[PDB]
């Protein structure tokens, strides 16, 4: 591995061996040419874990839902001609991703038919995602059954090969998680995460970025100083791919369990956003859901309090608008005004 | 901050934005001019030191060491002029470095820092660790790098130049001297490691990977060896290298048998003891090796005068104290 | 610039200033954003060209027809606003993409109302109305190629952002025939040569003379391939050029070989060729005094399948003439079946 | 053919497959490796030469005179071993490099190769454009290239150097001693060049840009000069350089009004002659130049002690015999 760095405002660059770690989580997730595995086998598996009883497949993040909803028409095509009545159908991802409590076999036995690879071009339904909470509930579907083998960067695309898990486990992948810490920052990377780390005086979460809200728990060997932490002080929960790191703390502050996870992607600043003024006093209100500033008719609330929680204040900017820690409440006005958080981890 | 790399085992290439950890190791010494912040602040801080009693330096890390190197033709003249007759006296280190029990205090008469000076400077005061470097964060492009007295005391070693990463199923724990590398095969294990120098100040854990559930008695680069508090500083079937070759001054620890060497398996064997050299004085090549519970590939250590072995492994026939033995404990 | 090679054979790697000039032909767009001058003009310019009588566009390469398919709806959008009854439809391209007599002319004013960036993800598409501007897409009856826009649009940067690329463009001031130079990369080191653009990739050999070694071509231009940016173009007479100038054959010395005339029949009417000089497997060709006159290009192959192993050629020097296209392996203009007579095979029906 | 390359400009960076064309006028002393495939064979040719009366060489480029004063110590040993009294003596090269009639053969006492000895015989005498280098194409990591004696006749400069690129609005026409480049600004004009020679070899058409349409006058470096007759090394307004600093030990046209010094526009001029010096010898500068009808800005060269200007720029008050003449001519 090799690799060079560039600044362009000082026209000048480094060159050398060593580890890089890139911020794959922006705009990109799309055009990948996804393989799930060879169709020989997932047809085969799909197959013997439906008439196990185990409907549906829960998506453990957004690429998954990317993925099977590019599969769509090929595997369709691939079961008629395999003789399977099933029809697999996928829709929007939801948010906080929840699990489920199966997964899918392997099933040892691949079926005469099927196609060498993915590039050559009814009233049962294998339901992905999509207002279907209930129709195969959480009871029964699966979760946490890829594990990613390569992912490679082509001339112009990329490319993914795939297979299915041989052990049931919570992790979620590792073979695509990124971590690195130099100097005063360290970073923790995934599919869909990026978490930033800053020392002002201590460690403390600076800023993070989100494009998924997964329930997957955090790979313990690619997080940074995992001892001594308890779970009350994540700023990000465990429930909710957190690390388990102190690089995941702030003080005075403690876990969001209930904050905006209902956003499609989030980025978690802590300053004051437009239109308030905070303040720190020992009589303001205590901890519960976190408030949006911009209520529902628009007018925006102007000076805040905390009761004991250190500035700067706690802010998520969700793409609507911007939501508070749960420790910020309303200096004068009653609190009914405001349409809160409606999630627990 | 932006950037691209090119992978030469699949035929990629890539490009984007991100944290990227150099291999600084292999521009070890070709690179960086550090400087103090003022060297009449440091003359204050040698003279406070010395009228203070205490004898001379230890080089925390070879930085620390061409640091004072460079700028004792320099800073030496200040002292002299300023009425003061006080010379530090920098020599060629000599591993490992020791660790110093105190620290300087914020501001023929030799300053030693280090060398063959142990009876000009005993061990009993030496300084150590007192220096702070300010961190740059992810430190690309600045070759002006500075250092400071630190105000307070701490065992840990400066987390200006320390770069830790995972990329997969491949680790890396990183500084201005070290290069730890680990693999996922059935296992999180050290891989091999590659030691420009022995350090003895302690890895922080805000710069290590999965502390908890740790036994250091397992590990093989001891906690007094700068050595990661990790599961990844680890090797199945073999225990901490206490006693080892570390008088060398370059050391590339790798999991293949020496060469003209072949190992038997079998409990009925020898017994644990000291590392002893692939070959005797002579340069003849011991053929006959044997441990109890090894898992190959067998551990070995390369380095200029020729490869070593381990603890756990033994010779089968062959008198031990021929071949040139283990000499300190880290 | 600044840059580096590599060779993955080797840990070897090379750096240094200079220009660099990459294939990028393999129809990989879809990945492109663009960006055709403003929505507030470019609708502006459709509607005023509308009413001068032009009907619609005959495309000078796939580029553009992706272009004009990728911001057909959000332009829908921007008329509909101001209650312009007008659409635009956009088709597949076929080949070879004809040659157009006309251009979009540049807006006095854009349109009062409309956006201001092509990158909203939420707008209601326009209804369904009867004047359609159609974008080539096989519409040769109703209105010809008497009345369509051709090479209106000149590039004025190709950016590469950090996952995707975008690219900005403008409508053309001057009446011109040659092709847009911008995207235009021209190479020469030693023995080896290169003419290339977003659709075409020339490579050029020394044997004896400069000689065309082969291309590929995933487009079938008309316009002129502009001298600017070619080698070598003093001397050439355009009954020698391999490519012909009427496909945007370079006007060079590097588009010849000896012996072989310029083809102006062949397999234009593929979606794809590969012009390789080598004979297609399974077939030999020898010279003959007795072969017969120039005729249009022959496949390799009847239509049931069966296969011809022997041709004939009055002067021509081997390695064969061939294109490589989807459905089979063709012969030059030159080389002719030895005994079969020419009815019982699959001829040209193109001219250039 | 796979890379990357990086734009500051627009700070975009991108990777992919093609042709690549690199600069090599500054840092290629070390790059690459010249050397002759078969000395026996070139010291055949050489005794041959000498035989036939044969004075010398006169090197094409500083390429050739490395690569013969790099073979010098094979040559007067294997000379001596042949049985002939005979030497080469290579030496440095001034300029122009001037254009002699004959051509090595197919294989006192003096073979020398370029330096201030004409005394010795004249240019009538000596070789010229002997060589030719084996091609490897886009090849940047072949550091050997061969050198064989070439068998043929022809005036043009040898293509397997050569290297010409055009990417949109922006050229070069390149080879080891020479890097033009040109621009778009509304028409194809040059733009700037660095010369470490001046070479007298033709430019070969087979790697020229706009080949046709071009008169030889109108050309800013003269066709004699290796300078290409694509329209790209065209300014208008300035015809042919035909006199000039071609004296200079490296040049740098460049289009730009010299340091403390302004030219202006009017009809009052005088005409064109040879050029003149920004700064008399006396290291006085000229403020005020004058120009008939050139647009600006002004011609010069930014050599090693001053900055000329073309034909066209003439002082506007001081009369010509106050400066310095360029003593030179193609």
């Amino acid at each position: 591995h090799v690799g060079c760095s560039v600044d362009f405002s000082k026209k000048e660059t480094r060159c050398g061996t060593g580890v890089f770690v890139y911020n794959d989580v922006e705009a990109w997730r799309d055009r990948y040419k996804y393989h799930p595995d060879s169709p020989r086998r997932l047809a085969a598996a799909v197959k013997q874990a439906w008439e196990d009883g185990i409907c549906g497949i829960s998506s453990v993040s957004r690429m998954e839902n990317i993925m099977w909803r590019s599969v769509e028409g090929e595997l369709n095509a691939i079961l008629e001609e395999n003789g399977v009545q099933l029809t697999v159908v996928v829709g929007s991802v939801k948010n906080p991703m929840w699990r489920g409590p199966q997964r899918l076999p392997v099933p040892v036995n691949e079926l005469p038919h099927g196609w060498k690879a993915w590039g050559k071009s009814t009233n049962n339904s294998f339901v992905v995602d999509g207002d279907t909470l209930k129709e195969c509930p959480l009871k029964h579907r699966a979760w946490n059954s890829f594990l990613v083998e390569d992912h490679g960067f082509g001339v112009f695309h990329t490319s993914v090969w795939l297979k299915v898990r041989e052990d049931y486990s919570l992790e979620c992948d590792p073979a695509v998680i990124g971590t690195a810490v130099k100097g005063k920052e360290a970073v923790h990377s995934d599919l869909g995460y990026w978490i930033e780390s800053e020392k002002n005086d201590t460690w403390r979460l600076k800023r993070a970025h989100l494009i998924e809200m997964k329930t997957c728990e955090w790979p313990k060997s690619h997080t940074l100083w995992t001892d001594g932490i308890e779970e009350s002080d994540l700023i990000i929960p465990k429930s909710l791919a957190g690390p388990l790191s102190h690089h995941n703390t702030r003080e005075g502050y403690r876990t969001q369990m209930k904050g905006p996870w209902h956003s499609e992607e989030l980025e978690i600043r802590f300053e004051e956003c437009p239109g308030t003024k905070v303040h720190v006093e020992e009589t303001c209100g205590t901890r519960g859901p976190s408030l949006r500033s911009t209520t529902a008719s628009g007018r925006v609330i102007e000076e805040w309090c905390c009761r004991e929680c250190t500035m700067p204040p706690l802010s998520f900017r969700a793409k609507d608008g911007c939501w508070y820690g749960m420790e910020i409440r309303p200096r004068k006005e009653p609190e009914s005004n405001l349409v809160r958080s409606m999630v627990t981890a």
